């Protein structure tokens, strides 16, 4: 119902240092925006979590919204083997990169934002580790992890991964496993708070709290491709002033509806609001939670 | 088929004196070449034992590695004249040659290397006993036995063939028989120890044991499908090599792992390591164990 998942609440910017080709085709992200770093997020049979949580924020949008910090350097080079601070965490991972792509961004352990980049005109390989020679090359990156972000300012840096039965799972390592162990390549849920580390979890217990918030209402320009419109310019309830707005039953029940005096018809976001999680048995509001295929070492002796 | 199993352990010499026309493709065993003395060893539905034990030495490779000595003469021509010692053992062996090939190597009774040779330009028949007048011409040797060799220094010259109710099997004479006996071609295994005759087997019990030898690991580079990479250029624990290499714990346990300072992600080679045989309960280390279909004379009444 209401296929309005293409509109991005708030700023909605998908730009990173390096992909200067799509600079003017990704800010903002509208219905006609042919941003290569965003079309792969809506493809079927690849990113199910982002399709389930469509009315939210991405990694780049979280970076531009002063939520997730950037690494140093935020984009490493995979050409020369002289050394870069991006392979030590990538070798333990195991992701797949589609054809005709140069950059590949993911989430690091320090809670920042790291990525890679191949020198033109070289593309990525199959293991997403080196750069190989070259159809038409894309002008963006590819999300290696299936995660979703939002707007939050909850504190929680003095924590630690509390997963019993393992020792060296993901990037964190509580103890060593030299005797009898069992390693594989599974997925482990992880949650990163404000200025914290990649704290892995055992089970995922998410809960979306629906509330009348401006970040849960999409709007587009009304005229006799649709262009997005700001949400912070609409009045509240019981008031007909400033930039007039209108919408469906949800917008008319939350805010005012001038119909004729309005200039942009709005709608309701298909499932949006505050997302909670259960970490250490305490309800906390995270920042970016997702999955990743890393090395999981279980304890047996 | 299976291009990932073209790397041969040790020197990898699949030729002999006289038929050195394809030495440019078999020495070394390349990928673009067409080494006729190895293509039939990877065909499905013929030699499953060599497919299970891929990374192992063959007969010619054992000859070129100071393991199995040559016979006298090592190349017995099929142009016999009521003689030729290399005929009494082949006439009792039922083999099938797919034509084309003009040579065929097998194991003799003494334990050396006995092979045939066709003068240019002839080819083998269906019974693999004559070189008739002449698709094209394969200048290789057809493996008559599905045997695999390795490197071992285990003594075992005081052991002979000990069966139950078997008269004269193959070309050997065990016990004395003068009553009723059968004459048919059956598959009977065999094993040759260090300086011993062709000892047959009755109950073969193998034991696959992995090792840390350089020939038991492969290295596939990613920077530039995947391209093969030579493993001898990897560094040594306590020394220094030309290039750098890295891999899993199995590769780090043998060579030095530099992670980001390397240019190839090495892995482990399946179907390698030394094997052991169970002789009278005590596990021994054989040399060349295989299967053959010769005349078997059992005891009947």
């Amino acid at each position: 119902e209401d296929p309005h998942l293409r509109n991005r609440p708030g700023k909605g910017h998908n730009y990173i240092d390096g992909m200067t080709q799509e600079d003017a085709t990704c800010k903002p992200v509208t219905y006609a925006g042919a941003c290569s770093s965003f079309d792969v997020l809506l493809e079927k049979g690849k990113f199910p979590l982002f399709q389930s949580y469509a009315h939210h924020r991405t990694l780049l949008e979280a970076v531009h919204d002063t939520i997730i910090a950037k690494a140093d350097p935020p984009s490493c080079d995979l050409q020369s083997a002289h050394g870069n601070p991006c392979m030590k965490e990538k070798l333990v991972m195991k992701t797949h990169c589609p054809n005709d792509y140069q950059s590949a961004h993911y989430l690091n352990n320090d809670g920042k934002m790291a990525s890679v980049k191949c020198p033109p005109k070289y593309e990525l390989t199959e293991d997403c580790n080196f750069c190989r020679q070259m159809a038409s090359l894309k002008k963006g990156s590819y999300p290696l992890q299936d995660l979703f972000c939002q707007s939050s300012e909850d504190d929680g840096s003095k924590l630690k991964t509390k997963m019993k039965g393992v020792c060296e799972v993901g990037v964190q390592a509580l103890k060593k496993c030299d005797g009898q162990l069992s390693t594989a390549h599974e997925v482990v849920p992880f949650a990163v708070f404000k200025n914290s580390k990649k704290v892995y979890l055992d089970k995922l217990d998410l809960k979306t709290e629906e509330n009348l918030l401006p970040d849960s209402f999409v709007c587009f320009e009304h005229k006799g491709e649709l262009k997005s419109f700001d949400i912070s310019q609409c009045p509240k309830i019981g008031g007909h002033g400033s930039k007039k707005c209108t919408g469906d039953a949800a917008f008319c029940s939350a805010y005012e509806c001038t119909a004729q005096y309005a200039n942009a018809y709005c709608s309701h976001a298909n499932g949006s609001g505050i997302v909670q999680i259960q970490v250490s048995g305490v309800w906390k509001k995270p920042l970016c939670v997702g999955y990743e295929r890393v090395v999981v070492k279980r304890e047996l002796s």
